[PDB]
This record gives structure tokens, sequence and C-alpha cells, in this order.
């Protein structure tokens, strides 16, 4: 069975809302405010940063390749030979992962830390494995 | 463009959370507490009642038929001839719609009103078309 909480964040303008399931090992940690603040902060980060996936593995190979091809064609359209265009696309893909993947995004409260490192920091402090299971972000009109 | 708000409800035990996009015609109504209370109440209803769809049209024909066949086979397994089993299944399907469809569920704050009628009541009072666009319900461990 899963332990943890459903963290959330509702923007003051009530135009953006997020729910996030943050899992841990025990109800004791789940009830703890340190863990509760982490779920709350993750929910706020998601609302502000709009990631589409929790992790890189969730991106469809077709979605990834299409984006990569856009990068490639653009460079090719710049007169860049295939080999260069591929390296350029390589870099833009890394950026693309930071645009859409939660764990790869710099944390809203400290952009010097990626969300995945924030999580490792929490596991080290708290002492239990912590996992962001899923999240849902609704934005008015989008 | 869409007007309205993202309503929400987080259970006190933080084990269930819901976001609901409630749409209206103007920002003036969207900012209004009557509309805001309706979005809030819909979000609470969803959290407590666990509907899977907003409306009946969203149910997969395969999901519906499978459920209907369970009803039918059960009655057939009771020695009920096909014609009777079909009428029994007909009734259980109506109930099935009330189990999983939001608009067909009796409102948590007044079970004498289906959520769809609550909405018609709000449109009559408020004076603008109101639509539940979508909702997301997260439950810890489920």
């Amino acid at each position: 069975a899963r332990e943890g909480i459903i963290g959330h964040y509702i923007h003051h303008n009530q135009r953006v809302g997020v729910l996030v399931e943050l899992n841990c090992e025990t109800d004791f940690v789940a009830r703890n405010e340190l863990f509760q603040n982490l779920a709350k902060d993750l929910a706020m980060h998601i609302a502000m940063m709009n990631p589409r996936y929790v992790s890189a593995e969730e991106i469809p190979a077709e979605e990834l390749e299409k984006e990569r091809q856009i990068y490639i064609q653009a460079a090719l359209n710049e007169g860049k030979p295939q080999q260069i265009a591929e390296k350029i696309a390589e870099g833009r893909l890394k950026k693309y992962l930071e645009e859409v993947v939660l764990l790869e995004q710099p944390f809203v409260k400290d952009d010097k830390v990626k969300v995945k490192e924030l999580i490792q920091q929490a596991i080290a402090k708290i002492g239990e494995n912590i996992v962001v299971r899923r999240f849902c972000r609704f934005e008015l009109g989008a």
C-alpha cells in the first residue's frame, strides 16, 4: 500500500491548480510537516513551471524524435551540414527535457538545484525513500 | 477564450484531492463568490463521490457493454431467460451511470438534486451558461 499525501497548490488568481501524489514509507513521515512542505512546494513548482512529465522515461519516442527533427531541419535550413545539425539538436533536446520534465527542471525556490536533487536532499534529510508518483495541472483556458 | 476558475478540494486527511475546471461567460461572474462556491462544492462532491466521467457520452461503448454483459450473465446464471436478464441489466446500467458519471450523481449537499440539475439551477440564478469542463481526482494509494 502507498503512504504519503496528495500535495496541492492553487494560484491566488485561481486560474492554475495542481495536485501531486508524493509517496513515502510511513504514515509517520507522511504526517510530518517537512514532508508536507515538500509536497506543497512540489505542487507550487509544477503550477509555475508547467512540466508535462515527472521523468524523462515518460516521453514518447515519437514526441522526442519529432522535436529533434525540428531542431535538425532548422540547422539544415541554416546551411548546417547533418553532423553539426545533429550536435545542435542534441543540445536543444537537453533543453527540451528541462522544459517538459519535472525532475529535470531547476527548482522554483532554488534554481541551483534540479527537482531530482531536491528530492535526493529530502530523502537524505527525512530518511525514507520519497517518490513523485504523478501530478495533474489544470490551467484555465489551456 | 475560456472564463471561469479552477475549483478545488483537499480532504482534511490530505489523502484525496480534486481540481475541476468550471467555465462561465465572463470574468465578472468568475470572480463572483456564488460561482466560486459552486466550483468549490463541485470539487468536494467529486472528491467524496468519485465519478469517473463528467458526462455519459464519455463512457467507452466497450466499457458500457462489458458492464451490461456482467449484469446479463449474472441474471442468466440465475436462470433468468435472456429477455428478463436484459431488462435487469437495463436497470443496473442506469445505476452504473449514477456510480461513475458526475452529472448523473445525486449532489452531496442535496441528494434530491442530480449534479446536472444543480448546474441548471446555477445557470438560472447566475444568468450565464456554466459548464464543468474536466476534473482530476487523486486518491492516495488508488
